[PDB]
C-alpha cells in the first residue's frame, strides 16, 4: 500500500507536524452564521468549534453544534458533535430521534483533565431514567457490558408523544486522552469493529453519531479510520486509499477534524493494521481483541 510507504517516508524524514499543518491550511473554510447568533451562544461548548451552515443538524430553535459527515463515494455519513451541555442533552436526543441514529460513539470522559468535557447525558442506573422534558423523550438504561477500556450500554429511548420506542447502543471508549491517542491500533480498532458488529453503521439505520469533548479531535480521528478502511474495503485495494485526500474531503464538513499530527500519524497506523482484515487475514481480530486486554 502506498500509505504505508509514504508514512515510511514521513517517519524518516520526521514531518508529521508539518504534512499535518499543510493539511489544516488546505482545510475548507465555510460560514457558521447560525452557530454564531447570540440565542446560541449557550448551545456552544466551545466558542471556536462550531458546525458549518451547509452541513450542520438542523432540530425538527433549531441549532445543535453538529455536523453530517457525509461521505459519497465511502457511502457512509457519520453525525459528529461536542459533549451535550446541561442544556443540550434534551437537543441531543431529539437528534438521535430525529436522525434514526441506532448507536452512540463516545470517544471521551464526563471528566478530562479536572474539567466537566461533557454533561451526563444517560442514565448510569436502571431505576433512574431520565426524562427530557423540553424535547419529550425519556432514556433508561437497559443494561451495560464493561470492559477494561471500553463500555457498550443497551439504552431504550422513547418518544413520549408517540410512545415509540428505539434500542440505541452506546459505545464508549473510556481510555482514550483529550489531545492523545488510543494505546494501540489493536485497542481502537477492536472497539471500532465492535461498532461495526452491532449493525449501528449499517446503511438501514440514520448515521451514527459520534462525539467526544469538541467533537473534532478524536471523534475526527474515529471516522477518517473507518472510512478509509470501508473506501479499500470496497474496492479491496488499500493502495488507492489516499488518507489526506479523505481527511480534506471530511473536513468540507466539519471544521478541525483530527486535531494533532500524532492522531494523524495514528490513523495511518490504524487503517494499515486494519487493512490486514478488509483483505482476508482471519486471525488479526482475535489477535486484536487479545492485545487490547478488554
Ligand atoms: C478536551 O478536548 C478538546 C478541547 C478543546 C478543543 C478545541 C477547542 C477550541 C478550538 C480547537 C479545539 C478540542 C478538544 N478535543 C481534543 C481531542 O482529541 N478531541 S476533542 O475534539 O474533544
Ligand atoms: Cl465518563
Ligand atoms: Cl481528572
Ligand atoms: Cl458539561
Ligand atoms: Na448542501
Amino acid at each position: 500500500m502506498e500509505m504505508e510507504k509514504e508514512f515510511e517516508q514521513i517517519d524518516k524524514s520526521g514531518s508529521w507536524a508539518a504534512i499535518y499543518q499543510d493539511i489544516r491550511h488546505e482545510a475548507s473554510d465555510f460560514p457558521c452564521r447560525v452557530a454564531k447568533l447570540p440565542k446560541n451562544k449557550n448551545r456552544n461548548r466551545y466558542r471556536d468549534v462550531s458546525p458549518f451552515d451547509h452541513s450542520r443538524i438542523k432540530l425538527h430553535n433549531d441549532y445543535i453544534n453538529a455536523s453530517l459527515i457525509k461521505m459519497e463515494e465511502a457511502q457512509r455519513s457519520y453525525i459528529l458533535t461536542q459533549g451535550p451541555l446541561p442544556n443540550t442533552c434534551g437537543h441531543f436526543w431529539e437528534m438521535v430521534w430525529e436522525q434514526k441514529s441506532r448507536g452512540v460513539v463516545m470517544l471521551n470522559r464526563v471528566m478530562e483533565k479536572g474539567s466537566l468535557k461533557c454533561a451526563q447525558y444517560w442514565p448510569q442506573k436502571e431505576e433512574k431514567e431520565m426524562i427530557f422534558e423540553d424535547t419529550n423523550l425519556k432514556l433508561t438504561l437497559i443494561s451495560e457490558d464493561i470492559k477494561s477500556y471500553y463500555t457498550v450500554r443497551q439504552l431504550e429511548l422513547e418518544n413520549l408523544t408517540t410512545q415509540e420506542t428505539r434500542e440505541i447502543l452506546h459505545f464508549h471508549y473510556t481510555t482514550w486522552p483529550d489531545f492523545g491517542v488510543p494505546e494501540s491500533p489493536a485497542s481502537f480498532l477492536n472497539f471500532l469493529f465492535k461498532v461495526r458488529e452491532s449493525g449501528s453503521l449499517s446503511p438501514e439505520h440514520g448515521p451514527v453519531v459520534v462525539h467526544c469533548s469538541a467533537g473534532i479531535g478524536r471523534s475526527g480521528t474515529f471516522c477518517l479510520a473507518d472510512t478509509c478502511l470501508l473506501l479499500m474495503d470496497k474496492r479491496k485495494d488499500p493502495s488507492s486509499v489516499d488518507i489526506k485526500k479523505v481527511l480534506l474531503e471530511m473536513r468540507k464538513f466539519r471544521m478541525g477534524l483530527i486535531q494533532t499530527a500524532d492522531q494523524l500519524r495514528f490513523s495511518y497506523l490504524a487503517v494499515i493494521e486494519g487493512a490486514k482484515f478488509i483483505m482476508g487475514d482471519s486471525s488479526v481480530q482475535d489477535q486484536w481483541k487479545e492485545l487490547s486486554h478488554e
